[PDB]
């Protein structure tokens, strides 16, 4: 499975979601995330996030593990999304800004 990390948060590009080629990516207010049984491990979505927020699973920092859960959690819960969107009028300013998981809104 792919998984989208922090620096998503507050951006959503969503610029992965044209790329994939099984639509299982979710969407919530602020972020965004992979289905794990869903995807299908193509890697086709990492290099075409800008906020270079996703990663293969085995590749997860140390440091966001809790991501790997959250991503499998939401995914669940969230509607998906089959086309891409504008970015949020803010991203720019969020992206690259670590710590922004304390921002996540449900
Ligand atoms: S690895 Fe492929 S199947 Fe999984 S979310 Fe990314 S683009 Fe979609
Ligand atoms: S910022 Fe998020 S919406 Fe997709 S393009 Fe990157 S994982």
């Amino acid at each position: 499975a792919f998984v989208v990390t922090d620096n998503c948060i507050k951006c959503k590009y969503t610029d992965c979601v044209e790329v994939c080629p099984v639509d299982c990516i979710y969407e919530g207010p602020n972020f965004l995330v992979i289905h794990p049984d869903e995807c299908i491990d193509c890697a086709l979505c990492e290099p075409e996030c800008p906020a270079q927020a996703i990663f293969s699973e085995d590749e997860v920092p140390e440091d966001m593990q809790e991501f790997i859960q959250l991503n499998a959690e939401l995914a669940e819960v969230w509607p998906n999304i089959t086309e891409k969107k504008d970015p949020l009028p803010d991203a720019e300013d969020w992206d690259g800004v670590k710590g922004k998981l304390q921002h996540l809104e449900r």
